[PDB]
This record gives C-alpha cells, structure tokens and sequence, in this order.
C-alpha cells in the first residue's frame, strides 16, 4: 500500500491572460507514528514556491509559461525542499477550474 | 515521470437503471466528465487544451439533454463512461493516449476507468 | 483497463476541537451486468463505518487520531465488508477542504 498527504492551494498569475491557478500537491511516504509529514510543513514549502508566481506575469519569468512548464518548475522546486524520507508523487495544476496538467512520478 | 492534460466538462441527461427485470423511476442528473490524456511535453505542451475539449464535447453533445434509456440498453454510469472512453480514443491524435475517464453522476457517485 | 466506482461521503468528528471530514472511496472490480458494484451498497457499507465516527471523540478510539490513522482505520473496515470480487483501490480523506490523506492499493 502507498500513503500520501495532499495539500491544495491557489494563486493568480498572467500569461497576457490572468488566471486563478489551483495547485494540488501529493507527497508520498510512510505513515510513521500516525504521520507521513505534517500538513503545515508541506503547505509552507508549497506556498513559499507559489508566492514567487502570485500576481506576476509568468511571461517575464518563464521562456514559455505553459501550464505544463509552470507545473514542472513547481515540481522541481518542491522536490528540492522536501524532507529526506518523502517523495514528490503528484502535481496537478489547473489553469482555471476546467483545465489542468497532471504530473505523476 | 508521466505528464497528462485534464479537461473537465459536464452534460445533463435523464435515465433509469434496471432493478431486476423492471426499471427504476426516470430522473435527471448533471453529469461531470473528467478526461485525462497522456503524452510527452514537447515545446512545453502535451496537447492543446481546447483541441481536447472540442473532441470531448462533440461526444458529450450526443448525450446532452437526452434520455439515456433511448441510447443505451442499460444506461449505467459504467456503460456510459465506457462508451465515452471508446469514442474519445477513436478521435485522439496519434501522439497521445487516453489515460483516464472519470464520470460523475452528480457529485456523490462516479465511475473511474483507467488505461 | 481498470474500472472503479467512486463514492463520496462526509462525517464530523472531534479529536486532538472538531472537523468536517470528506471521504472518497474507490472500489476496483470488473464490470458485470453493466456495473462494478452497486453505488448504494458501497455507500451503505461506507456510511455504516463512518456512522461509528460521526460526532465522536476520536481520542476514545485512537491513541493518536491523525488523519492518516483514521484513513487506515476506515480502509481496513471497508476491506472487511466488501464483496469477494472487488478490491479496495483507494481511500482519500480530507480534514477540511484543503488537506487530505490518500491511501492507494
Ligand atoms: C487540527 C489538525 O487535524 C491538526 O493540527 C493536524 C496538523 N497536522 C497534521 N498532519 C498530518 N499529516 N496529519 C494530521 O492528521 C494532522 N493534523
Ligand atoms: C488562454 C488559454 O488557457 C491558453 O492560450 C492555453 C491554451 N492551450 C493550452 N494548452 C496546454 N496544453 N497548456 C496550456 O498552458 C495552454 N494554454
Ligand atoms: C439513482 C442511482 O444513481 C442509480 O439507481 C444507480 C445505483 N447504483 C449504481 N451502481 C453502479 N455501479 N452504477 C450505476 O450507474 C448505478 N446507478
């Protein structure tokens, strides 16, 4: 069996057409003493990354700000900050409520 | 790593499922459809969202506003989902593959098909 | 191909304050006579289990009532009430709307 904790967040950005992006992050690991990893630590890691894009024009930070590339970047940034016994499992980024990009490791 | 684009849409249809040899009472729902297409991120894209949505909505269009018991012998959520999956697969460009189809009958009950 | 039916339900419970839990259960099996498993039957099985949690003191049942442990608790009792030809595929438990645990078999 595989266990994961999920956190959902959102941020607004433009690329120009501004959107409200909904981000879902799934971190996989083992349930140790009732916890995989506390939600607040993960959520802090995630927001610390999304805040760099919040209210910005992604065309100034990304060569080509496609939802896929933004999702990719976010995944790499998250990966670099997660704790030792945990892995980035899934990243789902919705460009508005009806369209999204799912990245699964 | 796998990369997919997801497109969400909805359509409404009325129907009654078989409860033995006889039928339940007819009623309508808003169906929520989630389609996941997997492929490689080329030039920053897997597949254009709108291109996928059009393929999917042309399909749901045949079900939209219709009595499903007139289209399916047994309009269960699984048979409808299967039918949608097959229709989509048949229309997808040669560089992607149908990965997932999630059909919700309302927001409380749904069927998930994965390839 | 794999086919699953999914049911969503909700229950409120207190532990340590109280929360509104959102549960999503996915059952994998083959489609026979047009369906994997009757939606109501699963819903019955699931809500009979959640009924034992509804507005309860979770610390009376769990030494450490974390979201993960509660998810494991539910996953197990569901596996014990399921019919012979289907399998518990996934359990997603959201404590509130933006934080959840996902168990996958
Ligand atoms: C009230 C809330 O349930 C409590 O603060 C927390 C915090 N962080 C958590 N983190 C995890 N992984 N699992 C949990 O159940 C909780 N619960
Ligand atoms: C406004 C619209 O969202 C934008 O032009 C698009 C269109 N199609 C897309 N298609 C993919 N695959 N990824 C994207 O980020 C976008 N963005
Ligand atoms: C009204 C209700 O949705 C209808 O009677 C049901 C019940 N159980 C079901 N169970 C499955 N597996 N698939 C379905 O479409 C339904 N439909």
């Amino acid at each position: 069996m595989k266990s994961r904790i999920i956190v959902r967040t959102s941020f607004d950005a433009a690329h120009v057409h501004g959107h409200t992006f909904f981000l879902e992050v799934a971190i996989e690991g083992e349930i140790k003493n009732g916890y995989v990893m506390d939600f607040l630590e993960l959520r802090k890691i995630v927001e610390e990354i999304t805040k760099e894009l919040d209210h910005r024009n992604l065309n100034n930070i990304f060569e080509n700000p496609t939802t896929e590339n933004i999702a990719l970047w976010i995944g790499e940034r998250i990966r670099d900050k997660l704790p030792p016994y945990v892995k980035l499992k899934r990243v789902v980024l919705w460009e508005g409520k009806d369209n999204g990009v799912e990245l699964e490791w």
